[PDB]
Parts: C-alpha cells; sequence; structure tokens
C-alpha cells in the first residue's frame, strides 16, 4: 500500500512518494532520556499535496538534494506544523552505483 501525501493521517505508519522541495542542514541535540539525537528538516510534494519532513538520528545524515525524487516512509501525526512526519526509513529512487 504506497501512500500518497493525501492519504496520510493522524498516527499512521506508511510509505509515500514526493519531490524534495527543500533540503535543510542536519542539527544534533540530547533525547530526554539521556541518549543522543539528530535532526534533519525537508520538505515534500506531490500532485495529492505537500507535507514537511522530519529526519531523525542517523536519518539526519542522509543525503537529500532540492528537486530529487524520494520514497519516504515515516510516522505521520498531528502537531508540529499541523501534521507532521517522522521519519523511519529515507531513500532517493533516482540513485545508482557501479
Amino acid at each position: 500500500m504506497n501512500y500518497k501525501i493525501s492519504e496520510l493521517m493522524p498516527n499512521l505508519s506508511g510509505t509515500i512518494n514526493a519531490e524534495v522541495v527543500a533540503a535543510y542542514p542536519k542539527k544534533e541535540f540530547s533525547r530526554k532520556d539521556g541518549t543522543k539525537g539528530q535532526l534533519k528538516s525537508l520538505f515534500l510534494k506531490d500532485d495529492t499535496g505537500s507535507i514537511r519532513g522530519t529526519l531523525w538520528n542517523e536519518l539526519a545524515d542522509f543525503e537529500v538534494k532540492k528537486g530529487d525524487i524520494a520514497e519516504v516512509s515515516g510516522y505521520v501525526k498531528q502537531g508540529y506544523s499541523g501534521l507532521e512526519i517522522s521519519v523511519d526509513n529515507i531513500g532517493i529512487i533516482e540513485k545508482s552505483l557501479e
């Protein structure tokens, strides 16, 4: 079940396909529980709508460029900026190797 940005509902863990409209530098803080945690700010858009993306921990180091096609798996909910998607898995579809 591949979701669109319009199919995203609060407390929904799912995977979507969208374009990276904005890519912001990572951030490094400490979780309330004591363990270290990273944070990276992103923006995604699709024909069905647009959403604000959020990478945690090692995912905040992941290379994501403005204009690249990415498939983002995350936990969407209501709260930050109205609706935030806490990314669980992220990958750039256009990637390749030797």
